[PDB]
């Protein structure tokens, strides 16, 4: 909701309150999504100022407040800043911003990241180029300088981030994306590679000095119809855990397939059908193991642009024999979301 | 302060800056409320959208930022999300919301929760039904479906919350409240019971598999006069600590009495008189021990609807011989509050 | 940006998104400011209500969200409440507020606290009177009761804060400031003394029972010209660390000199020249050691009141022979800031 707009500068203060609950058998420790209260809220602001006819300055910040914690010691569990950056758009030259933003390879994965609750399984956070990462400089260009309609590209530099964890770290890397959209249709290609930190190489799982992520997307968006499919692979980038030996690291190689089919009825119902399978290859010792595998049936009902509720149901195609210990149970999510 | 209102959707962004200080002798470790800076701030939003003539969608989030911490390691001590839920009101059918919200039994305790600073002693957080808890589904009904004026009831389901602490945990339980208000007068009854988690039963203090909380309230509200009294009891629900043996758990049985008398002068002074006594029964070993006991004299002065200051003074009726080690000293609170 | 203004009460919701990066050689552990992503955001609110013709109530809260953390365990590193207080202004009597606010001695140091990124080195947080501290009652007076133009003073009481750290603690103390400004010119004097806590005296570095901080400032502000100089000293107040023996405490005595020269060009460039030197005296064992010493060359470019970027470059005058281990390398900062 735009709360301010004077002197060529408008500030949009958005957010939302999401009452959420997960339903799975047992404690939910062996299920796909877990079990129990998952309530949370959002807050943030999109700022945009017109420096002049061609020049636009902008900034954004988005935080995540968990609502399923107590007010005691664990009050903080789950809270974090999701986005935080600032930049400039210029005429038909393109735009540039820096801070914590999405990785270029998400330009592709975004296509199937549409499910009511789950989905977008291969878009991990702080995982190089496939999700939200810190310290990325992103240049983007629309309509190839205004010369070609529907043709966009983007180049991105990922600063070295040597954190405490192997999972949340990353060396220096570059990446890019070319996407063309023409009348309901869109095709996207994204790729990126980066140095792995010492702590990352020192891990038992995963072998190499270089991380790679590429994904291509194809979608038809129009007429209340949303059809999208994603295919991508990774080298020493997807984080995995062997729950049996308590080993941590990265999967030498992964192949990812996301499929989504949704329809928006006029009275406000939007049923969703999705399939996701992410298999890892050459997992030292295990060999080939499925990390994610399921069919998704769900629907979101929009009372309007502010209110809505949804049921998201994951039919877990992982079996109890999973070599890494990936949960094999189903998970149903029920949500009731207000937002401004 | 309502910062937005367009298209049947209004967003209220509220909050406040409370400069606060506690005065007690010694460290304040043996006093009622402690001693030293207690400054803090609030932020939150009430969102409400009219889906149509009968249907209203709403959401809310409320956070607590402590201001008495340094900017070092302890920056986070005390911060937490207080509220976070979303729901729907429908015609004369009633309303329903889910998330972190107040427990039904607070419908009663709310009556005496009026003091300038302290009071509301038996409305603990994350304590089943008597305070703010996570993962509660609440159905409420006004004027018995619009058929009877001033007659409201509410049923509430409390989801299982197995946290790290015994104090902040809780099993599954149901609860409700019937309140009738007729012309300055109000009578309320609330009750709820829930399963105790294993960690809770594994505690040294408290014995049982079931937790119970009920409280009834009676109030006269009108003519600048506020008179209210609450009486309630609990089974294995009120959290207690034996400061001597460092034992923790719950009081098998408690009896609670809250009394409040306030008057609102026209020039903006509102003197407050209150009495609170909460005694525990059958405390394994100790027997009968007072958890809370004091007389309260205080006054809030409202410069207007945005500004105000207050002095709250607790005359602690607990003696130095308390078997559990409950502080026995007095505490005076001085506050200066801005809010929007 | 003022988002609300009705009934004599206006609420200003401000904030900013700062994409930031530090450039220094090596792991940035031996440099002046460090090395790597330094992105962060701000949020806060200034509230002001007119109780009447002479009376104004106000409140403020300002938080700091770091953007260079991951969304994992370290999500919280760096976040904190910077400001949180409320108060009243009255006619020509003066103003009074309480909470977490700036220390009086900052009234002086503020003069040179102007650099694009760094600078203001001797204005530490939670360090008695020279920076933001918790539990301070501040009385301020403008134009000596409206009797003398440009003559302001302020008296401040600092409540005892016995935290976990020696660095973040402080006993009871008083302080004040007299500043006179007449047509482009300003002269300021500030002083304060406070009791040191036991934990503070129990430290290896620093000796005494009393902490003292005084600083005087002289500035010319007008005509796009900003010239300012600060000189101050301290007794057992400036926190120092011996990186060799891993000793912590306070410098018995320090002498501080800040010099800043800036010019605001009309097209939006503001070049900045600054010199800072803070030397400690009588450091048990070491003797005289420089804590801070550098020349600063930088410039901020303002696209307008909302957008801007800057390069801040510190030419570190500390040498590799520093007896305390103070970083000796240079640091360049590049920033792109949106704000509302």
């Amino acid at each position: 909701a735009e709360i301010y707009n004077k002197d060529g500068n408008k500030v949009d203060l958005y957010g939302k309150a999401v009452g959420l609950h997960y339903f799975s058998k047992g404690n939910g420790e062996n299920s796909y999504g877990g079990n129990g209260d998952m309530t949370y809220a959002r807050l943030g602001f999109k700022g945009e100022t017109q420096i002049n006819s061609d020049l636009t300055g902008y900034g954004q910040w988005e935080y995540n407040f968990q609502g399923n914690n107590s007010e005691g010691a664990d009050a903080q569990t789950g809270n974090k800043t999701r986005l935080a950056f600032a930049g400039l758009k210029y005429a038909d030259v393109g735009s540039f911003d820096y801070g914590r933003n999405y990785g270029v390879v998400y330009d592709a994965l975004g296509y199937t990241d549409m499910l009511p609750e789950f989905g977008g399984d291969t878009a991990y956070s702080d995982d190089f180029f496939v999700g939200r990462v810190g310290g990325v400089a992103t240049y983007r260009n629309s309509n190839f300088f205004g010369l070609v309609d529907g043709l966009n590209f983007a180049v991105q530099y990922l600063g070295k981030n040597e954190r405490d964890t192997a999972r949340r770290s990353n060396g220096d890397g570059v990446g890019g994306s070319i996407s063309y959209e023409y009348e309901g249709f869109g095709i996207v290609g994204a790729y990126g590679a980066a140095d792995r930190t010492n702590l990352q190489e020192a891990q038992p799982l995963g072998n190499g000095k270089k991380a790679e992520q590429w994904a291509t997307g194809l979608k038809y968006d129009a007429n209340n119809i949303y059809l999208a499919a994603n295919y991508g692979e990774t080298r020493n980038a997807t984080p995995i855990t062997n729950k049996f030996t308590n080993t941590s690291g990265f999967a030498n190689k992964t192949q990812d397939v996301l499929l989504v089919a949704q329809y928006q009825f006029d009275f406000g119902l939007r049923p969703s059908i999705a399939y996701t399978k992410s298999k890892a290859k050459d997992v030292e010792g295990i060999g080939d193991v499925d990390l994610v595998n399921y069919f998704e049936v769900g629907a979101t009902y929009y009372f309007n642009k502010n209110m809505s509720t949804y049921v998201d149901y994951i039919i877990n195609q992982i079996d109890s024999d999973n070599k890494l210990g990936v949960g094999s149970d189903d998970t149903v999510a029920v949500g009731i979301v207000y937002q401004f």
